């Protein structure tokens, strides 16, 4: 398990994305590079959940998949600070409304490893 290098490295050169990593968290942009966009953090309605990632799956995946609905702002993948593989849950901000709702479109129930098919919504606060 554990990402592959290679394939993250050449990810970040195609993309020009930065990825920081924490302690519980990989964080793709945020923000984007300004080539992609310019322009204050994007509002409500912006951001969805994506859930039940393959434990084993990282950011070579999916962020080819959720490019499909728009340019990405932030991807943030949760990791287990003790297994070192992700929580298999992320939060993807993107640059606009339309492109999260396509993402909700797109890749809710997508089966992006044999059997396994994503969860996805937009990310709304609770009551």
């Amino acid at each position: 398990s554990g990402p592959d290098e290679a394939k993250i490295k050449a990810l970040l050169e195609r993309t020009g994305y930065t990825l920081d990593v924490t302690t519980g968290q990989r964080k793709y942009g945020g923000p984007p590079p300004d080539s992609v966009y310019s322009g204050v953090q994007p509002g409500i309605g912006t951001e969805v959940f994506v859930g039940k990632i393959p434990r084993d799956l990282y950011e070579d995946e999916l962020v080819p998949l959720f490019e499909k609905a728009g340019p990405i702002w932030d991807l943030r993948l949760m990791m287990d600070p003790l297994s070192g593989q992700n929580r298999g849950y992320a939060f993807i901000t993107f640059c606009g409304k339309e492109a999260a709702q396509e993402a909700v479109k797109l890749c809710d129930s997508y089966e992006i490893r044999p059997g396994k098919h994503l969860g996805v919504c937009i990310s709304v606060a609770n009551n």
